[PDB]
């Protein structure tokens, strides 16, 4: 689809057997989700944003569906107040910015 | 243009008579610039993200040119490590997400 930006670009995703809303975020290198269970023995990882760094869990090889486009990749899980879809997945589903 | 997302979407901008680069950020409601001087009245504001919170100076009616496209709006100035172009300005240049 084509998504204007008058509102937050929230879309529905499926991950870890759960339907969720997430923000399509061109300003995120990585994908960071609110607290949830995912399979795998995670590795620690640091990410930073406005306000500072947080240590999160990195899960590799995770399946995710973003508006029905399928993807597999690394997902981070930690204390983010909003589910964020980052560029690592955005490229996979062929998402571009256009003007 | 059409920007793919294998790298961060950093583009050339002009603001306050200065050439700078900024991130086109669909995950930001607001526009946030690295610490700089701007003339005129401003209000203290606070914004949230991943790291938690920062304090910023809010300026209204600021002109930024973004890849040759004018936008004018509210801009926040504070301790960000990257200049961020938010949705308030991205709409004005007709920027959309496409997949
Ligand atoms: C989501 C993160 C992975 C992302 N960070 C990154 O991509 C960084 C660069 N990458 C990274 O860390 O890579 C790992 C690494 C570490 C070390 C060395 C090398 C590599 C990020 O925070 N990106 C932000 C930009 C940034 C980057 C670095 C440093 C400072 C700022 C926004 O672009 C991004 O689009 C977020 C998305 C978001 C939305 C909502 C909540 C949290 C995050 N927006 C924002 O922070 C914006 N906030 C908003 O639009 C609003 C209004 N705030 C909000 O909703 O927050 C409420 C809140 C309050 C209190 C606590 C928590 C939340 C913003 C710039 C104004
Ligand atoms: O859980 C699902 O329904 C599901 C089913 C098949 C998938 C295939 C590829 C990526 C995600 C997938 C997801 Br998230
Ligand atoms: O980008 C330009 O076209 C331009 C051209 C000439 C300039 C001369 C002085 C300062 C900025 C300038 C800029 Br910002
Ligand atoms: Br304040």
């Amino acid at each position: 689809p084509q998504i204007t930006l008058a509102k937050r670009p929230l879309v529905t995703i499926k991950i870890g057997g759960q339907l969720k809303e997430a923000l399509l975020d061109t300003g995120a290198d990585d994908t960071v989700l609110e607290e949830m269970n995912l399979p795998g023995r995670w590795k620690p990882k640091m990410i930073g944003g406005i306000g500072g760094f947080i240590k999160v869990r990195q899960y590799d090889q995770i399946l995710i569906e973003i508006c029905g486009h399928k993807a597999i990749g690394t997902v981070l899980v930690g204390p983010t107040p909003v589910n964020i879809i980052g560029r690592n997945l955005l490229t996979q589903i062929g998402c571009t910015l256009n003007f």
